[PDB]
């Protein structure tokens, strides 16, 4: 499945912890207040977390304070709300970890999912 499919929440639906894993982008699967419920391996090569640990967290609050602005979290939640989530857009992550330019894609799980890769 390739970053920025059309339909990959489709594919991402069908797949387990290892398909997950086995991804060529990161991976992030969230509930509506943030929650983080999924997190691949390829998410923790780009940010230095533990995929294990970060489960159960919140993802705005306490994982990613740098995506907590309108640019991140507000089209999350304006997503959430409409039920339509489906965006894509550039993003600096650089809390405990080297300043790392991504391209982020937010889509509705058939949860919610953040989907990153590195440009
Ligand atoms: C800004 O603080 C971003 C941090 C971050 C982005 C994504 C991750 O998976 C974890 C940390």
């Amino acid at each position: 499945v390739a970053f920025g499919s059309e339909d990959i929440e489709n594919t991402l639906a069908k797949m387990d912890d290892g398909q997950l894993d086995g991804l060529a982008f990161g991976a992030i699967q969230l509930d509506g207040d943030g929650n983080i419920l999924q997190y691949n391996a390829a998410e923790g090569d780009i940010t230095g977390r533990d995929p294990k640990q970060v489960i159960g967290k919140n993802f705005f609050k306490d994982v990613a304070p740098c995506t907590d602005s309108p640019e991140f979290y507000g089209k999350f939640k304006e997503g959430v709300a409409s039920g339509n989530l489906n965006t894509m857009f550039e993003y600096t992550f650089d809390y405990q970890m080297t300043p790392t330019k991504v391209k982020v894609h937010m889509k509705k799980a058939l949860s919610y999912w953040v989907f990153v890769k590195r440009v």
